[PDB]
This record gives structure tokens, sequence and C-alpha cells, in this order.
């Protein structure tokens, strides 16, 4: 049977998940949400678009936690620290049980403290319970050095590690083109005007809609690891995983540049960070634990 | 140079067809709006995913109809008749001047009113000033036949014509699987629920949302559109297109088949409706005109 | 991930790993018996995923032992009676050693003659009918919307045909189950023109060997092919002609013969009976009499 | 629609085709000397079109009128000084024949030797020099690029490599410049196994003519080639290692060397110049000389 992906919360980012991941014709898409007839009218128009793209993918909406069941990925986009935990503790509960072989994918902020609750409240193996961050920042980064340099975003590679904004660990010396380090494009102040940009990405999205934040780009970037999931394509990215030691940080989830496959965490990768880069994850660790203690 | 897209009206639709558009890397995308930030930021939140998906697309918003200059292709989806009426003169008689060779898609309701507005007052060629109706209420029945018969949704074609509602025209007779007449898979009284289901198919959709409209369908009917033009693929899909005797109407936008290529309406295929047909196409012409002398 | 195991990497074999890996379906296994021949083409179409951006594992060999637990089993192998032997032996050698590796597959079979040898698959390995289907319809019923296409001035993702039989004069051709949008192509191409039409389909393969002089066509046939896999691969019930078994459709019966049908993960999950008129059935009996005499041949 | 014209439909040329088809990026046209097999293999992936659902014109030619205001020229016509002489006539007969008609194309040369033969087609044309350039650089990186990913046990989409100069020994390996995800490849492969990856790398295109006995590889050349195609068409601005005419950048002068570019719709529009290396340069250096020969053994 095809591959099954419920996405919890059918809002902004949920919505534009199930359509990157519905273009794709990964697998069948289960949207639910509290609200009644919101997911539902969503998941039918994005299927009566079906037939204009050519993919074959039951895109259903629903109000009730079994019609998820035995799904291959749980994405989890409900969040609106008190109240998306209480969200997400309900979400997690409810969904966990259902589908006991899944990887979660967490979204709801803040991140790498929602995603250690996901854990918590699941038992499901640290591997298989992520959170998406790290993937949307640095495509924002990306999107900046290709902009700035002139040339495809497809050539363009960037790891960055922590959290959001002031937990962000930017690492312009871990970013190329085609191979080629991005200073030898860019001078260093304005790599580091990008960078700071780069921190600041998502609320330069929230100023200028007003009403609500960023979502095309944090859709996609969750859709590319669900895809990464399903058909264990071993990405290297950077994700919300749980640490047992790498880069001296325990019993946290922090942005961290792993495999991910069918196996949720295949591999956490461990990088030679500087004295400076390493000040600056430490300073970041530091404030992802003063959250993660609050929750 | 690469070929250059403006979306007047930043809304759902609008929005939702620059990410359809985005996705197929058709050329630069404008996305233009009365109100400021919201373009600007949809455009660059879309921008930002670019990486993510590999597509190499200059996303860009804004509030100034300069920037739509040269455009190659002008989708219109800024309505919210009167209030239309005054909407689409005004985004009309702004950048009609500046594209003087692009092909108009409008999409605003009442869609054959709204799309004759847009042609007298850009004053284009006829067959260069389209609208989007169609399309979307095609992919609507062809959706609800795949999910009967139980067959892919690739495999079924369907035309159809005259406008929303009551005023669609619906043709049974005129859709097939894999060349098969749908009367092969459904009996008569399922077809006509599905029928019926396809004249509601918006409302349906704008019940369930109950705060706006349908707009992955819409704009993956509008964007399919876009792409007939740009690529002159020569599709043969319902279009509003001005008739000069087609079905015995004149003076008049309406929804019919038509091959859609580079040059806007290519042909108007004239089909040989039977007079059960006919006397549905005479209702609703009469209605369209109806709201086309209100205007 | 799904399995795809390609036996015979001549040209419609490695063409069709092309097409599927292009579309990251699966892990994809070519076979043949020539050594190096399907190792060289495998590693060459590997190499080209960076560049196209999919991840398959593309690998050749000469051991059938590699293509155990395939979800799919394509067979390219094939080279009058002289022609049915020798395909007969072929085609015999490599469903014997393929099938029993992998039980649970859909076996697809291209080898001519078309409509026996996938009998002689079925016979072999002993899969449940629905299981053992073969490809030539979609070739035929491409050629002929391609042909509709160029001549009506409309994309080729508008046309669809549906056609039953098998090749050449063993193809039934069904006009009247053509459109263009839910359009009778009859509506758009005069009956002399669309009857050439007709005519250039069923010689249609001919045409591709005398222009190329040496070898047949591969890029259609081998498209033809890995659309019916990624039916499978994706359960996505596609509605089309692909070579079936029959117990009674059509007034046929024991025999393989290109019907209409709905492709999924369970291969053909039905039998369309289309009603045909006295004109129709005219044609498909003629042809049915041929497919019989060349399954005759074979069974002796 | 946008014109490309495939100069020699061999294996390369026809799979060029097949890649570019795909995309639907512009009509394509393979010409050849010999009759049929262009309009033999055009017809066969023209026909494949209704079931891919690209509209994408496809025809075979014989006669250069055919591929006139083409928007790039591929050239792929090719068959020690005797390989250089024949490739030469060959080349200069397709250059002379098909520039004049097509003065605002980018000509992407695939023949080898590839530097020497990009360099004929810059001098028999006389199109500016940052219109004509040759594919040689992204097929070996991008085979570089599946060995690393094939290694690391990492997608490939998130492998980028660049190197230089050209063909076998006369290329110039950077693993410095190479990276998964903006990390450097040395720390996922130790220092040993990556110079085997390197030497595997330099030897690759031998690789598949051993295992192919006839013929050499096609599939990762054409899509190679393909993707320099779609960045002149779709002006994408790629970051890539191609055969550029060289002013003075890396201490080379009058002749065409692999060299990493930014390739747009005005083909080479800029030339990057990375800092190397002592060791690096003497890589460099020595395949500079090697290229120099043969370049030299062409003008004369
Ligand atoms: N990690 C990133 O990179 C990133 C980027 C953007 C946004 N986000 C976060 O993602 C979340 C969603 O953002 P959004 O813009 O889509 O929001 P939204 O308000 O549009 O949508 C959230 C949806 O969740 C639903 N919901 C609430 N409680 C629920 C429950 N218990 N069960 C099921 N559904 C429930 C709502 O009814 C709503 O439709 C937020 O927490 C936001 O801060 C993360
Ligand atoms: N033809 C179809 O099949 C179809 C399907 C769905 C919706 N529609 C119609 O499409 C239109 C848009 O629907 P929507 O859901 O996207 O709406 P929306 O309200 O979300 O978006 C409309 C956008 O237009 C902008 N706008 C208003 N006046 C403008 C002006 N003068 N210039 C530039 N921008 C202006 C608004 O500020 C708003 O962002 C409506 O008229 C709706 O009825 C048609
Ligand atoms: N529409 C259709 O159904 C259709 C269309 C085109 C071609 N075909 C048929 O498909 C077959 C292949 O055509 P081709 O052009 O690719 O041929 P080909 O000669 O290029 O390739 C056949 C390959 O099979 C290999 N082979 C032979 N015996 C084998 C065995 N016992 N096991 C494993 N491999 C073996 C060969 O060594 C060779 O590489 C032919 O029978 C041809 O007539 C069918
Ligand atoms: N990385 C690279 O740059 C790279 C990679 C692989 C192959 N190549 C080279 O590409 C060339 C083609 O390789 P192939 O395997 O496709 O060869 P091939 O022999 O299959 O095809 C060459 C085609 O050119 C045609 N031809 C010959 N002279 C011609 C002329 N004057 N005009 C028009 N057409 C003519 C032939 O008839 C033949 O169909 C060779 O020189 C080969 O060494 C380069
Ligand atoms: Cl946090
Ligand atoms: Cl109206
Ligand atoms: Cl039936
Ligand atoms: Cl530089
Ligand atoms: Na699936
Ligand atoms: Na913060
Ligand atoms: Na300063
Ligand atoms: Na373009
Ligand atoms: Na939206
Ligand atoms: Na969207
Ligand atoms: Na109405
Ligand atoms: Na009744
Ligand atoms: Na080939």
């Amino acid at each position: 049977m095809r591959k099954k992906i419920s996405i919890i919360g059918a809002g902004f980012v949920g919505s534009t998940t199930a359509h990157w991941l519905a273009a794709k014709e990964l697998g069948d898409i289960v949207l639910l949400d509290i609200v009644e007839g919101v997911p539902q009218g969503k998941a039918l128009d994005l299927y009566e678009a079906s037939p204009i793209e050519g993919f074959d993918v039951r895109v259903t909406g629903t109000n009730n936690y079994a019609d998820t069941a035995n799904s291959d990925v749980i994405v989890v986009t409900s969040g609106a620290i008190k109240v998306n935990a209480d969200i997400t503790r309900a979400c997690i509960s409810q969904a966990a049980p259902l589908s006991p072989n899944a990887v979660i994918i967490m979204v709801n902020n803040p991140l790498d403290a929602m995603t250690y609750l996901a854990a918590e409240v699941s038992g499901f193996p640290k591997e298989r319970v992520i959170g998406q961050a790290g993937v949307l920042d640095a495509a924002r980064y990306r999107t900046f050095i290709a902009m700035e340099a002139g040339v495809s975003v497809q050539d363009v590679q960037a790891m960055l590690m922590g959290g959001h904004g002031d937990e962000m660990v930017p690492l312009p010396r871990f970013s190329t083109i085609s191979g080629i380090p991005v200073s030898e494009f860019i001078a260093p102040d304005r790599l580091a005007q990008i960078v700071e940009r780069t921190r600041k990405g998502g609320g330069e999205i929230v100023n200028l809609l007003k009403t609500g934040s960023a979502y095309y780009a944090p859709a996609a970037a969750t859709a590319q690891m669900v895809e990464a999931v399903l058909k264990d394509k071993k990405r290297v990215m950077p994700v919300a995983a749980y640490l047992t030691g790498q880069y001296g940080l325990n019993d946290i989830y922090f942005g961290v540049p792993v495999i991910l496959g069918a196996g949720g965490v295949e591999k956490i990768l461990e990088l030679p960070l500087n004295e400076e880069e390493m000040a600056l994850l430490n300073a970041s660790a530091k404030a992802v634990r003063a959250t993660l203690d609050t929750l």
C-alpha cells in the first residue's frame, strides 16, 4: 500500500506542507485539526487540484485521530511555552499510540523544546522524533547567498546549528557554492549581514505579513524532511535531534547536522568547530536549556 | 531573458498561483497588491523555499504597477459586481498599458463578466484576454469521476461550458476515461449526482472553510493556463472566451472549449451539442447575459 | 525501497532503467547474460544521479540472485516459428530463474511475440494470472496519440485512446474510443486522414525499424513499460491496454490478449469489457485468430 | 519555443535528446550524416511524449538548414594524432555548417579530445569565446560526486564538487573543493580512500568502456550535457566546471581548459579564479602542458 502521512494542525504551515507533499505524490495525506470543516475543506480543495497536476494522492481532512492510524510519518504543525506545551502534549498523546512505527517531525515552536516534549510523551526511540528548524534557516541563508553571489540556488549548500534567532548557530565556514567556500564569492562584512538577516528571517516575514508568520519555506523544509524519511534518501541536513554527548551536550534537543533517512536520525555528524563557533554553540545551548527547564 | 508573470492580487488564489508556477520554474513572478507588506512577505517566503525545491525563480512582491511592465502573462486575482467591477477596471487600466504583448488571464468573479470588462478596458485582441473557470470546474468533476470509478486522475478527461454553478453547462457525454465514455464506468443517477456536486463545488469548499473560498484547485487551474501560454502547449480546455457566433452566441464571454497557446485562444472548438445540451447552454447564456447587462 | 529487476539490458531494458531512475521509483537491478554490459550501463546511469538529483541504486549483474524479492520484474531479454522458439527458450530461462526468487512480484513482459511470451511467462512462473502481464497496448496507443496530437494541433497531454489485440495485423484499433479532452477524435480528424493514422499505428514499430536500419524502437517502448511499472509501484489504478489472461471477456478464453484494464499494486485489478459494434468485433475476432495461431505454434 | 540542435545522433546525442525532452526545454532537432538514424531516434522519442506528458517537437534530419536559428547547438558527432585529425575534420565540418545558421547560439562541444575540439569550434565559428564551451567537468564531477555519495552513505543531492583540466591524466582533481551540505568531504572519507576515489574518477570513462566492451558512456555524459543546455536556456547561472577560453586565469593563455564558471544565457558569464595551493598548481600545470600539447598537435 501507499505511504501514509498525517499532518496535525491544518493551518498555514500544515496545509502548505500538504501541498508540497501532494505535488511529490509521496503518499496519502491526512490533514487533522480541532476546528471542524477547515481540514476537510483544505484537503478536498487540494484533492481537486490532482487531475490538473497529475498526481494520485488521497488527501483527506479530519477531526478524528483514528484516521491517522498507522502513519509512516506524523508532522505536527498545530502550535499557536505553556500554550504550545499543552497543544503538543495533546497531539502527541493521541497520535503516537495509533502510529507506533512512525517518524514524528515537530514544527511547533519553541521547536527544540516541543520536540523534546514529543519524545517524552510518545516514548518513541529518540532517532524517530525530530524537529524542523535548521532546514528552513539554512534555506533562507542559501537564498540570500544565491541572490548576492548571482548564482543558482541549486548550487549553494549550507549547514548551521542551534535553534531560531538568537539561538541560531550560523556556520559560514560550512557553506559552499559547488564545493567552493562562500568566502570566495562574498566578503566578510556582507556575509555577516547575511548571517544577521538569517537570524531575523522569521521575523522579517512576520513584519511583512502583519497577521501571521511564514509558511511556504517552512512547509517546504518540512516536506523535504518527510521525503527524506519516506524515500530513505539519507539527506545531510540540520535537524533538532536528541544529543547524548555530541558537542558536549547531553539530555537535550538541539539543531545538529544529521543523516536523515527511513530510520529517522541515522547519524549525528560531529563537526570540528573552532573555539569561536563553540562559543556561539555554548551560548545557544544555554538558552535552549533555559527554555527546556521552563518546560 | 526568462518569461515574466505578473499576479495582480496577492491573496489566497494569487499567492497559491505563484506557488504552483514557481515550482514549475516557468519564469519570474511578480506579486502585486494594494496592501503593503503582504505581497512582499509572501513573495520572499516563496523565494526562500527555492533552495529547498531547486527552482531558480525570481519571486518578488510589490505595490507598484511599474514592476509588472513587459509581462508575458498577467493573472488577475484581486477580486473580493459593482465592487469587483471597480477593482477589475483599476487593475487592468494600470497593468495592460505596461504589458501590451501580454495574455491576460482573469480569475475575479463574476468571471465571465469580469473577463469581458478586462477586454474592454485593455483594448487587447480578444484572443489575448481570457478567464479561468472551466478548468477548475472540470477538475472537480474529473476528481469526482476518478474517486467514484476508482481510477487514476491522470486518465480522466472532461469538457464543460458556461460559467459557475447554475451557469455551468455540464457535458457528461464529453468526458472519458482513457478514451472510454464515463457512462461505461458510472451509472446515470450517480453521474447526475456528480454533475450536481460539480455545480456546487465552489460552495462546498466555502461551507467547509467558513471564512473564505477555494484556492488550491483554482490556483492550479490558473497556473495550468499560464503554462499553456508560456510554453505554447495548445491545451484543449474550457475557458471564458469572446464569442462571435459560436453556439449562436455573440458579443459575450462564455466558457467554451478552446485550444490555448502562446497566442492565447488559438481556436474556439465547436461541439455538436444535442438539443438537451443546447437548452442548458441557452439558459446559461441568458444568465451570463443578464450579469453582463447589469455590468 | 521498492525494487525493480530488468531482465535483459539491451536497448529497451536500459532505456526502461533510465525512465524509471528519473522517477526515483525504487532500486533498479539490470540483469543480462552478457558480462559487463549490464554493469556498465547501470554504473553509467548511476553516475548521472548527482546531476539529475535522484537517489536510486542502479546496479548491473549476471546473477539472478541479485533480483531476489523484487516488487516488479520487467522482461526485455528477447531477440515464423523461428522467432517464437528462440524467444520461448530465452523467456523460459528468464522466468524459471527469476520468478521463484520474487514470488510476490508483478511480471511485465516485453519480449516478442508479446501476447504469446506473456502466456509462456504465466505458464512457467505459476503466478496468479493477474500478476503476469504484457506491455504492447500502451506503446501502440502512444504512437496513435502522438499522431493524433500532431494532426489535430493539440497537446499530447490532452489525447487519450484505447486499443486491443497485439502488434501490427493483430492490433485492434478503436478510434471510437479515443478523445481529446473528452471530445471524440473523429470531431478533429476526417475519416480518410484518421484511417491513415490507424494504418501508421499498425506499422508504427516497423517504421522505426526501417529508419534505424539496425535494431528497433526503445524510447517509447521503454516509456510505456516504465509507466506500467509506476502503475503497480504507486498503485495508481491506471486504465490502459495491457496483455492479460482472458476467461470469457470479448468471447476469448485461455489466451493473453491486449485489453482495457485497471492496473494497480495487484497487477490486473479489473478487465474492462467494452461493448464493441459489429465492425469492431470483426477486427477483434480476426486478431484473436492470429494471436491464437501464434499461441498454438508455441504450445506445439 | 526555444530550439536545441544536437549534431550527431549517436549514443550521447540521442540520450541528450532524451534528457532534454523530459525537461520540456524546447524543440529538439537531431542531425546526423547517416540517413534514417536521426529520423528514427527522434520519432521514437517523440512517440514517448504522450506517455511522459511533455510537449516537445523532436525531429531527425540530415539537413543543416533544419538547425537554423537554434538557441543552443550541442556537438556529439565525434568518433594519438589519429583521433585528433579524425575528430578535427568532423568537428570542422559540423561547426562550419551549423554556426552560420545559428549566429546567436551557444555552442556546447562534447566530441573528444574535448578541450581541443572546443578550441577548434571557437576558431571555426568565429563566435565570441563566451558562447563556445565544452562539456567534460560536469561529467567528471558527477562521477566523483557519485562515488563520494556511495562511500559517505548520503544523498547524491547533498554532494557538490569542483575540478578542472580535461579527461583522465589531464584531470585536475580538487578534493579540497568538494563538500556534503557545506561540510568538507575529507571529514567523511579518509585520505587513502579518497585518493582511490580520485583515481577512479580519473579512469571513470575508461571503466565504462571496459565494461561495455563496445562503445563508451552516454547516460551520465548526456545528463551533464543536458544540464549545461538547461543552464543556458533557463539562464540559471550555474556554477560548474566547463571547458572555457582562458586569457590569464590560472596562468593559462590562448587555450581551452576546464575551469569553474558561472553559466547562463550568455554562455560563460564569469570564469572563477580559485586560489590553488602549491600541490594543486603542480597538478594544473602538468595538466595544462598535456592539454597544450594536444592543442599544438591540432594546430599543426
Ligand atoms: N520550525 C519552523 O521553522 C517554523 C516556521 C514557521 C512556523 N513554525 C510554528 O509552526 C506552528 C504552526 O504555524 P501556522 O502558521 O501553521 O499556524 P496556524 O495558526 O495557521 O495553524 C495551526 C493549526 O493548528 C490547529 N490546532 C490547534 N490546536 C490543535 C490540537 N490540539 N490539535 C489539532 N490541531 C490543532 C489550529 O486550529 C490551526 O488550524 C506554530 O507553532 C509556529 O510558531 C515553525
Ligand atoms: N474563477 C474561479 O474558478 C475562481 C475560484 C476561486 C475564487 N475566484 C475569485 O478570485 C478572487 C480572489 O479570491 P481570493 O480568495 O484569492 O481572495 P483574497 O481576498 O484572498 O485576495 C484578493 C487580494 O486582492 C487584493 N486586492 C484588492 N483590490 C486590489 C487592487 N485594486 N489591486 C491589486 N490588488 C487588490 C487584496 O488586497 C487581496 O490580497 C475573488 O474574486 C474570487 O471570487 C475565482
Ligand atoms: N511493444 C513491445 O512489446 C515491444 C517494443 C519493442 C521491442 N520489443 C521486444 O523487446 C525485446 C528486446 O528488444 P531490444 O531492442 O531491447 O533488444 P536487444 O537485443 O538490444 O536487448 C536484449 C538483451 O537481452 C539479453 N539477453 C538475451 N538472452 C538473455 C537471457 N536468457 N537472460 C537475460 N538477458 C538475456 C541480451 O544479451 C541483450 O542485452 C525484443 O524481443 C523486441 O522485439 C517489444
Ligand atoms: N565527457 C565528454 O566530453 C564525453 C563523454 C563521452 C563521450 N564523449 C565523446 O562524444 C562523441 C560521441 O560519442 P558517442 O558515443 O555518442 O558516439 P557515436 O559513434 O555513437 O555517435 C556519433 C554520431 O555522429 C555521427 N556523425 C559522424 N560524423 C558526423 C558529421 N560530420 N556530422 C553529423 N553527424 C556525424 C555518426 O554518424 C554517429 O551517429 C565521441 O567523440 C566521444 O569520445 C565525450
Ligand atoms: Cl527551544
Ligand atoms: Cl458572469
Ligand atoms: Cl466494463
Ligand atoms: Cl573568483
Ligand atoms: Na506511497
Ligand atoms: Na527567541
Ligand atoms: Na564594522
Ligand atoms: Na523563463
Ligand atoms: Na495559503
Ligand atoms: Na500553497
Ligand atoms: Na450564481
Ligand atoms: Na430519480
Ligand atoms: Na540508448
